[PDB]
């Protein structure tokens, strides 16, 4: 007592649902009083009593006079910050962890750990806290963006697994991963196979022994890499998915790329961070993933799932199984998550809902969530409800 | 460590007083620099260390540039939000538990369970929250508008117990009782009787034995149907309320209504929900019930009590016991709720004040309360103090 | 665990000094961001670990539209509220315990008994709290204007001692006390002695046997009216404070009145809530009270002290012990309480500076803290800073 | 339970990096919704579970009215404030634990101990406060100038340390030290030495034996007055810091001031609290200090650090360990601070960065966190991000 947390079967259910919508910007009109934090890169992790819903603030509010640099990606004011999930993140709800433009952050079981990554874009520096204390660093390995998940890492036994990139947006960026223990790290892994171009894992367990992530390659192809992690041997390797329901954005049409499971295909360059969750069951393993409704534009979100299989190695498509945001509302990055119910897991994702109004305007997101709940299918969609102009 | 919670005794007392007033709108001027949120369908419910003070929001704001919307009842933005009772429930004072255009939760002692309906019209979903986690669902069995109480559902031993209903708003809509353990729904429990139409059911203990509701037919009567539910047996039936006090709004006049305890008579169309709080002694049982001033208008709310007999039996007015709202205010939802002393419970009635200045405006409510203290009788009314102008 | 709370010896020191102050206004401008509550009589209570700010709100925040009503003293809105001492009293910091336009508060050891008194003029009613449940009540027994204390009320050994008053504010108001344990009145207690007018007693313990107050006279003199509460046989004596160092305001020249000790004097009608608190010595017993500077008007405020003697009998005038607001700062109800250190109880007196302009704008309070500290001599005094027109 | 807290080896590192900047008034504008206080003298001081950053307020927020004497140092509205780390310090989320216009505070393992003084310039009272309780105070000893180092206390097996000073600014300012015991000043130390003038000493352990502090003569030199406080026999002595790197503003060019290590040498007039921070190894202790980039002006903040040695006899520049704070922003008062990681201490310097328009607008600052953490060279700086006329 506190005992190491461990995944654990998921609780019962074959469907997701609608579950909660944070959208701070409901309350940034001018009209308003309240200070709803300029943010994007959501994303929510929990550990056994709580969850936090996680940010990458730019350190500014709306209504507010620094809107301007709010669209860009990286610079010395961007914050990893969160809330007690199910709270609005403002000004005052949140908690400021560390200078941050790339994040991730899991619970162990006993304590937090925060990942952030700041610096200058040539030698960006992973920075490790545990707790309230600073812990360790990284180095950037490539020099051209040291970068992380934007999504939850991923602890069994005290042990918390970590994906790092660093490399061109538009070239090589060949991923690592980290093994952090009490907020210092234990291990590197360096994976094999197809290396070319991994980032923004969306990382969860398939059982006690692997790690499984779906990730976007920004320069090569539409289909996701896909990694498998033994946590056993600490070994990690890389495919692209094989599945004809390419995942990135953009995209080809389904099924179009022809040629092996490797093939990279049409409108490989660009991408989007994906949500990726697992429905582990004594028997089986459900894989649940999201799209955006459009091709190539960051538009509507829909979920789909496939229980079994090779990822690596099946064609097939991936079932269809709703739609989470439709097309008319903005859907950026998603992710997955879990929650701890008593004695189970509930699998969860997240979509970034982004409100985009160019660059003279301000820049944020609001959070949709979707869990597994109950049985049947999906039922209702999500809007932010958001006017820009207000 | 902790234990399951079970009705107990009552503390002494034999009137109710003005308890509280959670009047957010009061900070909502334009001059002011607050954020009340827009809510309507608020309720309590306590456990053995706090009462949370639970309402569905628009997700926006007085003052705010979301108004527009706010006098409607279902849409997806719609949330069931909670704060600590004595807390004014604001953008960050407040915490959003889950999308839902009606809403119930319990502490069974030693968690919450929270509830939540939304999804379409014709195929709405009950999600059931344990803590954190997302555990059940429910679904649409008439596929005409599944709803819940809008007040708290009721725990014993850990099994909670909670009405939802499925119908036509102007027509049948049967109710049915879940029978819920640790966010499971682990049986269903299908009322004999008069089961016409049961909906917004305020339910509460009258022994270890029996959850008793006073509910609201919207279509066919200004009776409340009264449920017994025998939680030994898991078997519930249905009568209308016999007294010629009918509790419903709008109503014709005291005892008009002519012919034996099940005559629907006039009026019935539309309705309220009603407050009711049991007030349990040795050899005794007090049922407590609230109703509008006006017989037609949501103005005013008066309390009243009768001591034993048989609901569905007796036609003897019940006691008049105190204006807790004069007819010069707004008198909306009610309901019953129970705080814990350190040996016993005290029942209290909560009351919805509706700021209601028609569709071009924002449309909210403050939360009156009154409980069971002392003797005598009650001596002061509740104003909002709100002029929605400014 | 936990265990009763009993007073126990001061801790040591031989002066006061200035420790804080809490002025909420200094951020109601209406340039500012801020929703500071509109309050009067302040006072503040400590238990075991924590001391807690209580005031009367109108239930309304500066800047604001509601300051209409705010220069009175009773109203439907009234409430009692509290929050953790160092904190500014908002709409979002504060807390709201019930319905009150009188009030007071302590703890016991375990639990906080919370007191509000609200109701019509003529048959007001004093509500008892017990953590979040209402416990009891007590009943106007002459009428005219059932009211409490406005500052904390004492408990030993769980039985917590509140002084009461009810009659014309003009006229004949004899006080009573209250015991009361885990929030329900035990015993009532008729004082004897000089008992025509006494109300707002400040009270404390001058050991474990006896509790004494100063309170106001509101008709017949300007000198304060003294209770000897015997805690062990839970009864009360009355005699006015015989000190040339008259304590009320308004009040004639010092030493002025003529004949014995409980003479009444010239300039009876009128009056002030004073400051007064124990610093309890192995052989001695130290008496520290506020009065206003001005001998008529609510400015300014000074500190004296006598150790020992008879308060009844002592014409003696008090030593000046230096001032805490000077009179060009306002100076209105003062009150004693004492902090819980680990081994012994340190003795402080809190002032009410009131922002008066008149009925014609908002009309609220600052609080100012001094605390026995250290020897010497009293240093600084305290301005609230504010400017009424921003 | 808890026991008392000592200082432990630091925890693996050999670089300091950019960690956290708190910056309240990116949230200050006009156009804003927030209430950031103004301030100035932040510090930071950890215990077993949470770090606290605390600061001396003007009472004023921005946006506010109150902006007229911002720029002042005393007066009689200041107050220490505190947030937990990572929190905006505005008007709700801040603490006012008491009125000062000099401050400190530091936890012994079991509470806090927080310092205050105030009072009038010649004869100013430093406050002593246990907790809630205010338990000590300390008397003008030069009826000059009292004031204390604003920077954290030290604790040791239950016995904090705190520098004292009192004189003119810009004369002999002999410092004292304060052993405090639970809230009750134990003991009086006299330094022996180089004793002319020190204050706004920032001190640490050196080890269990050893207490140092890096010092600012405001009169005489800009060699910094370096302390040895020998904490098991409670004697001091105080010598000028010999290394060329001087650190104190104004300074004179590194290494121009000539003869031996006691010379005071040119522009000694003026000065800065220093950063000063102890890296404890096992058979080595690392110094880290800081300092402001330009040599006049309270500009930029450089990072600086020497291992072992005599810092009294040593005349070796300190090794430049990297740009904090480009000369571009301000650099102003600067302290050191140790975070409790699980078994080790990770030591930090904060950074106050001042917003400086003058005298007819508001003052305020922002705090800019570097800690120690990994190996390689320090890789980004801090900004404020304020545009003072927003
Ligand atoms: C992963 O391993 C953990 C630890 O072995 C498994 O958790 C245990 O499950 C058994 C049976 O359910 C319990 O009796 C233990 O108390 C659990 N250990 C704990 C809580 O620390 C977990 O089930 C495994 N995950 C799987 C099989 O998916
Ligand atoms: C309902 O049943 C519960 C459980 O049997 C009763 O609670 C017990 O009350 C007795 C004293 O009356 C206590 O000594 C027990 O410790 C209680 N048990 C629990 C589990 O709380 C409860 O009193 C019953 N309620 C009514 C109204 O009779
Ligand atoms: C009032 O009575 C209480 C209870 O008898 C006294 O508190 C005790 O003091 C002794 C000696 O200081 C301790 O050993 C006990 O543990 C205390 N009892 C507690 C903490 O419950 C208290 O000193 C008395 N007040 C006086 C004498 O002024
Ligand atoms: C200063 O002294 C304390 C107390 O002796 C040291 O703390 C102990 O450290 C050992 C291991 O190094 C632990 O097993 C003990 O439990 C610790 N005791 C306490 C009371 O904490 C501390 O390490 C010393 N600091 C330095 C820098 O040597
Ligand atoms: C508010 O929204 C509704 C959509 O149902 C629309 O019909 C109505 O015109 C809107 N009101 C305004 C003022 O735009
Ligand atoms: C601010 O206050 C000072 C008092 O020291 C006064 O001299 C000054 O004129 C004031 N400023 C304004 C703008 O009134
Ligand atoms: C910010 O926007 C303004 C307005 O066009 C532009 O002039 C300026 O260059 C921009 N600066 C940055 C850093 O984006
Ligand atoms: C409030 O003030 C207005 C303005 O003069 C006055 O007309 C009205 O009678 C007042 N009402 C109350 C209740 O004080
Ligand atoms: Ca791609
Ligand atoms: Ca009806
Ligand atoms: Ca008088
Ligand atoms: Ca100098």
């Amino acid at each position: 007592e506190p005992e190491w947390t461990y995944p654990r079967l998921s609780c019962p259910g074959s469907t997701f649902q609608k579950a909660l919508l944070i959208s701070p910007h409901r309350f940034g009109e001018t009209k308003g009083n309240s200070a709803p934090l300029i943010i994007r890169e959501p994303f929510i992790a929990c550990g056994p009593n709580e969850c936090k819903h996680f940010a990458l603030t730019h350190y500014a509010a709306q209504p507010g006079g620094y809107y301007n640099g709010t669209r860009g990606d990286r610079n010395k004011l961007r914050h990893l910050i969160s809330v007690k999930l199910g709270k609005i993140p403002t000004v005052e709800n949140s908690i400021f962890h560390m200078a941050a433009w790339s994040g991730s952050a899991c619970h162990d079981g006993k304590e937090w750990t925060y990942i952030g990554v700041d610096g200058p874009d040539n030698d960006a520096l992973l920075k490790v806290k545990y707790g309230e204390a600073y812990t360790d660093t990284y180095h950037s390995y490539a020099n051209k963006l040291l970068r992380t998940q934007e999504s939850a890492c991923n602890c069994i036994g005290g042990n918390c697994y970590l994906m790092i990139t660093d490399g061109s947006a538009s070239g090589v960026s060949e991923c690592r991963f980290l093994k952090i223990r009490e907020g210092r790290i234990i291990k590197e892994i360096f994976p094999t196979g197809r290396v070319k171009h991994t980032e923004e894992c969306t990382c969860g367990f398939a059982s006690n022994k692997t790690i499984e992530c779906a990730c976007r390659d920004n320069s090569y192809t539409a289909k996701r890499p896909f990694v498998k992690l033994n946590v056993e041997t600490d070994t990690a390797e890389i495919r692209l998915m094989c599945t004809d329901t390419y995942l990135d954005t953009p995209r080809p049409d389904d099924g179009s790329i022809t040629g092996p499971c490797e093939s990279n295909g049409d409108k490989g360059s660009g991408g989007i961070k994906g949500g990726f969750v697992h429905q582990r069951m004594e028997s089986k393993i459900g894989r649940w993933y999201s799209r955006t409704m459009s091709k190539t534009e960051r538009m509507g979100m829909g979920l789909y799932v496939k229980y079994d299989g090779d990822p690596w190695a099946d064609s097939d498509a991936l079932a269809f199984s709703g739609v989470m945001v439709s097309m008319k509302e903005p859907g950026w990055y998603s992710f997955g998550f879990e929650i701890k119910d008593k004695e189970c897991d509930v699998p969860c994702i997240g979509i970034e809902m982004v409100h985009d109004g160019g660059k003279e305007t301000w820049h944020s997101a609001a959070t949709a969530i979707y869990c597994l709940m109950g049985s049947g299918q999906l039922l209702w969609d999500t809007v932010t409800g958001v006017d820009m102009a207000l």
